């Protein structure tokens, strides 16, 4: 996020820039003004995690990430496996030549 | 939450993430301003 480099696969359900871009907004933020006469008028704001939220609500299996220096690596894996199995019988009695 | 790493699976009815980010956000939360001139302007509120 220093620079704008991406290496990025959107088919997977997990993309590394709204991550990354979730996780900085979810920060805790200084306004420092210094506007020294209150010589130090600084304050805290608690971060949002709507962004951090939306990038994750989709996410089946491993989404996790690994920081090696100014460089993050997201590893996606999954495996899924369904099955089904229906009977149905129904019947009726009826005279012959007649509608049921 | 200190990264993104998540284990989710959304076929249960309870998703990791959304668990945690409700907790993180149901805690008391201290904005002090330090805007030290009343040197220690902090103030309290209780989470959602």
């Amino acid at each position: 996020l220093e620079s704008g480099s991406v290496i990025q696969y959107g088919n997977t359900g997990a993309s590394i820039g709204n991550v990354m871009i979730g996780l900085e907004e979810a920060k805790d933020t200084t306004q420092t003004k210094a506007v020294y006469f209150l010589r130090n008028e600084t304050t805290t704001t608690k971060g949002d995690y709507t962004k951090l939220a939306s990038a994750l609500s989709s996410i089946q299996g491993a989404a996790v990430s690994i920081a090696m220096g100014d460089w993050t690596a997201l590893i996606n894996a999954v495996s899924n496996d369904s099955s089904s199995n229906i009977l149905s019988s129904p019947s009726i009695t009826v005279m012959d030549n007649g509608e049921a």
